[PDB]
């Protein structure tokens, strides 16, 4: 498992916690120097726990596909909550069995879906340490328009953390005030599944994207990425989406 804490949270332990995120998920084989994700684990080992506390110290546990980083549904108190589709009905055959009570919740975790239920797009939704301070506050008794806002910044501040160098450090800078995410953030969360792929694909390839991936920068520049010796792959993504997968 892995855990994070909010009461006295800094830069420094939040990159503790994404460093322990990023080593829990399991794999065979680096390419390019990075973690390739394992094409399927069965069973329970499948999923990740990641035990995370607000900063009064309550807590929820949240549930994570080992091979994509998807967040599958999370335990609060007694009851469980698992999103509206078939991988997180599969989880919970095997997670948080000792809940009282079950409830699923009225979306699937796509970020499409979920910025319906919030009401607004992810640009509109500040992130930072605080935000999920409040989102774990909000997760811990149910609405499911107010969890849908929470899980668009819970899946941000950890997943999208623990899959790009760039986010992680964009969370940091976020560390005791919230803002809405760069272009940059959402570009890179867009891509994660491109990216990935056409890194696998460079093997075989001379290092050289079948596809370029098109991505905004740092300064909100639009820019095209066609090969391995991008800045993109060899210092900010971190873990890759098998292909298996894709
Ligand atoms: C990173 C994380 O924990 N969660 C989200 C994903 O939920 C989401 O994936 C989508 O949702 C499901 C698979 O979980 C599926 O119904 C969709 O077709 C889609 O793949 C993803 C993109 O919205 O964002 C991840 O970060
Ligand atoms: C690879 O990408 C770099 C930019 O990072 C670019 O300058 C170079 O021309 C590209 N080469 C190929 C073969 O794509």
């Amino acid at each position: 498992d892995v855990s994070f804490r909010l009461s006295g949270a800094d830069p420094s332990s939040y990159g503790m916690f994404i460093k322990d995120l990023r080593n829990a998920l399991p794999h065979t084989e680096k390419v390019y120097n990075i973690p390739l994700l394992l094409p399927s684990v069965s069973g329970a080992g499948r999923y990740l726990l990641m035990h995370l506390f607000n900063y009064d110290g309550n807590t929820i546990t949240v549930a994570v596909d080992v091979t994509n980083v998807y967040i599958m549904g999370y335990l609060a108190l007694t009851t469980s909550y698992f999103f509206n589709e078939p991988a997180a009905d599969l989880a919970s055959q095997y997670v948080f069995r000792s809940a009282r009570r079950k409830i699923t919740l009225p979306y699937s975790g796509n970020y499409e879906r979920l910025q319906i239920a919030a009401g607004k797009p992810r640009e509109k939704i500040p992130i930072g340490l605080p935000a999920l301070d409040t989102a774990i506050s909000t997760l811990l008794h149910y609405d499911s328009t107010a969890a849908a806002g929470a899980l668009l910044v819970l899946i941000q501040t950890t997943a999208e953390a623990a899959r790009f160098k760039y986010i992680e450090q964009q969370i940091q800078e976020r560390a005791y005030r919230d803002e809405v995410p760069s272009s940059a953030t959402i570009s890179l969360e867009n891509s994660w599944s491109g990216l990935s792929k056409q890194i696998q694909l460079a093997q075989g390839n001379n290092g050289v994207f079948r596809t370029p991936t098109v991505l905004v920068d740092s300064k909100g520049n639009r820019v095209q990425i066609t090969n391995v010796t991008s800045n993109v792959v060899t210092s900010n993504i971190q873990l890759l989406l098998n292909t298996k997968n894709i």
